[PDB]
């Protein structure tokens, strides 16, 4: 599913991401825009053989099992395919574990490079939340 900007803001808010570990909603919507362009079905292969999955491009080296990342750790305890669903629940629950890991949202390279220190509130502007 390809989310609309405000539709996704609303789903993320409902799933408890607004201010989760201090990151306002706008940060999460900005990260999703640049990671996956709001498409829950996005996949991208990394040079090391791992793959990134879903709206927040969560990586198979650490976070999920895809059966093809030798020495992967499956920290979210979830097949990576579960992260491609139109229901964002699995992605959201896994993202919560990731952002708690010590590096905050810096774990998402597009967030660091494209959202960090920008006016992220613009991403939720005009939405009914
Ligand atoms: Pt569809
Ligand atoms: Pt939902
Ligand atoms: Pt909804
Ligand atoms: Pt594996």
């Amino acid at each position: 599913k390809v989310f609309g900007r405000c539709e996704l803001a609303a789903a993320m808010k409902r799933h408890g991401l607004d201010n989760y570990r201090g990151y306002s909603l706008g940060n999460w919507v900005c990260a999703a825009k640049f990671e996956s362009n709001f498409n829950t079905q996005a996949t991208n292969r990394n040079t090391d053989g791992s793959t990134d999955y879903g709206i927040l491009q969560i990586n198979s080296r650490w976070w999920c099992n895809d059966g093809r990342t030798p020495g992967s750790r499956n920290l979210c305890n979830i097949p990576c395919s579960a992260l491609l669903s139109s229901d964002i629940t699995a992605s959201v629950n896994c993202a919560k574990k990731i952002v708690s890991d010590g590096n905050g949202m810096n774990a998402w390279v597009a967030w660091r490079n494209r959202c960090k220190g920008t006016d992220v509130q613009a991403w939720i502007r005009g939405c009914r939340l």
